[PDB]
């Protein structure tokens, strides 16, 4: 029933197109490019239904009164103008990660959204995966996991030379946050989720961040601190074999997932779990190796995403949880970027 | 065949006596304690053979001349004394990790081993696991794994109440490097190992280290920078559930170890591997997920350690690198998480 337009014919749109009408309370009703040509091409390539209204401009798609909500895979640096213009037409927004170039810009967006009573949500797929509920459940269990001590997350991939010269992620004027915004993002969200959405008190990047000639981050890392003795580390890179880890350790347990951003298969999600582990009397064996658990997921996680995204009929307020999680993730992103610019200085989040 | 003396009746000597036992080119010959009281009970308790020279001092055992080498499981802070003193009696030392309370001290022990022409080697067991070769080998494959970018390592376990009150690992005067010396050591070692034995250039501790009231580290972490885009992180704790990971990320592959200090079973060791990968076209799945390799270890790693030590007539070098990294880390915490240059 909920009608979605696609603002921008980027590559990530194909996967989300499929999510939109694996639906099943949401549907593709419009697509827009800067070029009618390309929007035309995109719609047929991706088998969009005949009734899909096909726009040759962003402005034009915003203006179409038979679209409830937009999906916006636009470069990061377009978000502040175009998410705002869209809020302003009563479009609800599914905004791609990272949400903006900084938290000031993202506060504008959210304001516009509140102002118009629309829902905003960000592109983060993995948090809607049923596994994620199981992850949060384990981390909340005071006997299987206990009190949290550390969480370590990372995501890296090896961009080919074409990617390193050409992709929007290496360009300061589009996706200008680089590996931090594109991959660090996810490592930050996992550490925030593990920590019951509590912000850290301080952030400090690791020496040795790689920038490209244009000053844009190819790889970097950080520790976060809650001054509790809970801490976390993030790591991300454009220059190293695909790897995507969560490792989280508490007083009574340990949690591992190795495919946390994109599962191995869409059909399943597995995570590994270990509680009060130890050695036999002689330390020649562990008494019990970690347990592996796997969950059937009939509906892919991105489909769960639009699903939950898809008030207009019952008159509720928007759910502030989403923009709120998004602001927190973007704040850590800026602390990290600002610790590097300031030469690896400890950044207070007060 | 090689005649070994246990200087000190440590609970860890119980698994090393078995190491020695099973090591075919070595034999358990002497064992001292500070009281021949417990020396006799340790020897009985641990099924010692008849001919085992039971001594009631460290000195008693340093003069026995039918002993070529000593395993030394003494608290960290006794190393500097008893290790200079075993070498002047011209005995070869299997020294327990951490090697000493700082690198100054360990250089003093190494000198005295050279001066007297003897072999020193710390008791890091795991680097003698057979797994550890095909793995140095997997990380040397500039095609299956490529150029190294980062390596993450940690070790944590959960001290109960007694441990945190009574263990020698929380006493400043005893094993006073705490978690860094007892657990960080292993992570640091994996980090040097993976990087082909090269000191990083700087070391910086993560804010939020936990110290006890005596000022002993119960948890802490750090990053190491080699300044060419290679970095590493290490983490260790006495306050969190058992966890032992190595993760190394190269240009073309990734290696993962989840046991590593102490495998799950002594009779085998596993690790996970992945090279190029990759999603399908719709990023809807992984094109080849990582894969599991197991290796049969007919002989446990502590036993392979003793065998190797039983060399007769590098290790001090690697010991020093890791001790050095330990002190860098510690100096960083004490100087408020400042970066610390390793010359």
């Amino acid at each position: 029933q909920i009608r979605i337009g696609v603002m921008g014919c980027a590559d990530i749109a194909r996967k989300v197109s499929r999510a939109i009408h694996l639906a099943p309370n949401a549907t593709i009703s419009g697509v827009a490019s800067r070029s009618l040509e390309k929007a035309k091409a995109f719609a047929t390539a991706n088998n969009y239904p005949e009734s899909t209204k096909i726009h040759g401009s962003y402005e034009s798609l915003l203006e179409d009164p038979e679209i409830d909500a937009l999906y916006v895979p636009l470069p990061t640096s377009l978000h502040v103008e175009w998410a705002i213009k869209a809020a302003e037409k009563g479009k609800h927004i599914l905004l791609e990660k990272p949400v903006a170039m900084n938290v000031t810009e993202f506060d504008k967006i959210v304001d516009a959204c509140e102002a118009n009573g629309v829902q905003i949500m960000d592109g983060t797929m993995w948090v809607h995966n049923p596994r994620t509920a199981l992850l949060k459940e384990f981390l909340s269990d005071s006997e299987r996991f206990g009190q949290l001590k550390t969480v370590q997350s990372c995501f890296s991939f090896a961009g080919d030379e074409d990617f390193l010269k050409n992709d929007i992620r290496v360009k300061p004027g589009l996706d200008g946050l680089g590996a931090l915004g594109d991959a660090g993002w996810y490592a930050i969200r996992a550490t925030l989720l593990a920590n019951n959405f509590e912000l850290p008190k301080t952030v400090t990047a690791f020496p040795g961040a790689v920038l490209n000639e244009a000053g844009v981050i190819l790889s970097c890392g950080a520790s976060l601190s809650w001054e509790d003795g809970r801490t976390a580390t993030i790591y991300c890179s454009f220059l190293a074999n695909l790897t995507m880890e969560i490792t989280a350790i508490g007083t009574k347990g340990t949690l591992r997932v190795h495919d946390f951003i994109i599962p191995y298969k869409e059909t399943e999600a597995s995570f590994t779990t270990s509680t009060k582990a130890w050695f036999n009397d002689l330390v020649t064996a562990w008494v019990s190796p970690p347990s592996e658990h796997t969950v059937k997921t009939e509906l892919p996680q991105e489909a769960c995403m639009v699903r939950e995204f898809a008030i207009k009929n019952n008159g509720a307020k928007p759910d502030g949880y989403w923009p709120s999680i998004s602001r927190k993730t973007q704040l850590v992103v800026d602390a990290v970027k600002e610790s590097v610019d300031k030469n690896y200085q400890q950044i207070s989040l007060s």
